[PDB]
């Protein structure tokens, strides 16, 4: 049986720094889920979707920036072969983006090369607040899936 | 020339959620550093070492847990081939550890397999608060190096 403490411990980080997502999922009957990425992701997205707009904005803002993800990868391990200069460009593009939108540049990165990312910045910096909020929230969900897929059978 | 905003942006995350490390390094003459992992790491550790014990304790507590690092790796990519069950054990060992010490289990993981990690938990859970604080701070510095080494030439 999956206790609360364990579920939240567990899946509290799937939406970065957002354990409330996992708490509410648990109160919606989380412990009865099949422990598969499909099941748990559906359950977690459900809470993310139903959270207030302020709360969703909080999730975006807590999400790590790209350079931070790359550095965590560098602790364990063509996004793996970036320049000192290309790392720096990511940092700069991320500063520009957050200065415009008020949250980091969030992008699911599995299978993506450096160009794919530059392309997405290019397109996305030119959107308005409502479009980027749709895209960013989509991407966060995204990342949730990718995280869960590494931890769980898919379903 | 490296501006403040850029340096902190930059190297603010090398000690996770601890931009003050990078701010103070900048005021100690950070912009005159050779941009190498050796140079920048020496400069950042210097501030980490000279910070109050409360501040150092804050850095430990902000550091991500192992499952959180593995999940970020799962977004990009034998720690890469873990069980749903082995993931879960990491979460549990981390809960036990933080319940004893009051900060996450922090360990540099480059080159380490699942056994190496279990071994380290095993040894370290049995230490006293002062020993683990020495070890954890050593490991955080560690990780700083590994992060910087992926972003910069070594020196």
């Amino acid at each position: 049986m999956v206790t609360r403490e364990e579920f939240v411990a567990r899946f509290g980080g799937v939406f970065e720094h957002s354990p409330f997502i996992a708490e509410r999922a648990y109160d919606a009957g989380g412990a009865g889920l099949e422990l598969t990425a499909k099941a748990v992701h559906g359950a977690l997205c459900a809470q993310f979707r139903v959270a207030s707009e302020a709360e969703r904005l909080g999730v975006l803002r807590a999400h790590p920036d790209l350079a931070g993800k790359l550095a965590i990868a560098g602790e364990l391990t063509g996004l793996d072969r970036l320049s000192p200069q290309e790392h720096a460009r990511f940092t700069q593009l991320n500063s520009a983006y957050t200065e415009k939108f008020g949250f980091p540049f969030i992008i699911a990165v599995k299978g993506l090369n450096r160009h794919d990312i530059l392309s997405a910045f290019d397109t996305r910096i030119d959107n308005n607040a409502a479009q980027e909020f749709a895209t960013a929230t989509g991407q966060v969900e995204k990342i949730a899936w990718l995280r869960l897929a590494s931890m769980l059978p898919e379903g």
